[PDB]
């Protein structure tokens, strides 16, 4: 690490393919933060593009249920030697994966409040025309006061070919799996369904071992998909596999989750569907009786203007992307002078 005399590192808390997250605190004030070192940020084209996407998306959003950038450290060395980017972020106590899968409490009210906040965050996000495409419990961060923030926007796109490799298997929407040529904000609401069902039972809803077994377990609850959907499948082998299986009626959610709440299973049923148009939106989900306790439309804003993904469609070299990223770091600091 290399954060200067402004911050103070404590302990490493997270690590992925393109990020080393660590807790810290600012010395002038004392408040706790998360610093995320992106090492060798400009060495690979895909990694540089993800980095510039996250910076622009997180700079666009200002919402209590979306991770915010608190600061981006400027280059300490001259430009040519600037290899590692440091991003200062909201520090959060844990994530929902850890919360669900532990000896911690998770009563119905926990699920209701967590779900409300996720959906509150998605309403704002979706109004900006941004699909997250990778919502899972481990990307839903939770703080000491039970506030839930959505994080990791590197997979996020707006409104390609190999769609079945978008996201993680267990939370991947059918339309991506089967390539149904209708990819919208609806993708996220499938994932929210899986998250919701996971909180109710404290185990994964559709834990598939492989591509085919993922389709099995989904069809064991939802039943066999309709002929309209079946014909919409692009690959010959998948369509052939579904048609070989016998017809199956949908199992009621009241039987899938026996002891669970009646109003919860109602809203779950509106999320977990084969047809993406058949799924309830985030905005309509907030209007459901299950979330009546927390719902207030004056406290649930949209995002305006929407997010432009045109920058990501450009064919830029590693250096041009480094220039683009450095421009954002400059723009961030220039925006905080008024
Ligand atoms: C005070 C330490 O709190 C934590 C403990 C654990 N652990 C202890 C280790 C156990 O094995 C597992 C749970 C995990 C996370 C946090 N907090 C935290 N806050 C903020 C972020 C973050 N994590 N990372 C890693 C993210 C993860 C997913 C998506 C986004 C982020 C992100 O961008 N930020 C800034």
């Amino acid at each position: 690490f290399d954060v200067g005399d402004e911050y103070e590192i404590i302990e490493t808390i997270g690590n992925g393919a393109y990020g080393v997250v660590s807790s810290a605190r600012r010395r002038l004030t004392g408040q706790q933060v998360a610093i995320k070192k992106i090492p060798n940020a400009f060495d690979v084209v895909t990694n540089a593009k993800r980095t510039l996407r996250e910076l622009k998306i997180l700079k666009h959003f200002k919402h209590d249920n979306i991770i915010a950038i608190k600061d981006i450290l400027r280059p300490t060395v001259p430009y040519g030697e600037f290899k590692s980017v440091y991003v200062v972020l909201d520090l959060m106590e844990s994530d929902l994966h850890q919360i669900i899968h532990s000896s911690q409490p998770l009563t119905l009210e926990h699920v209701r409040y967590f779900l409300y906040q996720l959906l509150r965050g998605l309403k704002y996000m979706h109004s900006a025309q941004v699909i997250h495409r990778d919502l899972k419990p481990s990307n839903l961060l939770v703080n000491e006061n039970c506030e839930l923030k959505i994080g990791d926007f590197g997979m996020a796109r707006g409104l390609y070919f190999m769609t079945e490799y978008v996201a993680t298997r267990w939370y991947r929407a059918p339309e991506l799996m089967l390539s149904l040529h209708e990819y919208t904000q609806a993708i996220d609401l499938w994932s929210v369904g899986c998250i919701f069902g996971e909180m109710l039972a404290r185990r994964q809803l559709f834990p598939g071992k492989n591509y085919v077994h993922q389709l099995q377990l989904i069809m064991m609850v939802l039943g066999t998909p309709s002929p309209a959907v079946i014909q919409a499948v692009g690959a010959e082998r998948v369509r052939a596999y579904i048609q070989s299986l016998p017809p199956r009626q949908p199992v009621p959610w009241e039987t899938v989750y026996p002891g669970a709440d009646r109003q919860a299973l109602s809203l779950l049923g509106r999320m977990l569907r084969f047809e993406p148009s058949a799924r309830i939106s985030a905005a309509a989900a907030l209007r459901h009786p299950f979330l009546a306790k927390y719902h207030d439309p004056d406290d649930e804003p949209d995002c305006a203007p929407p997010f432009d993904f045109a920058f990501d469609r450009e064919a830029l070299t590693r250096e041009r992307i480094k220039e683009a990223i450095v421009a954002e770091i400059e723009d961030f600091h220039a925006r905080r002078e008024g």
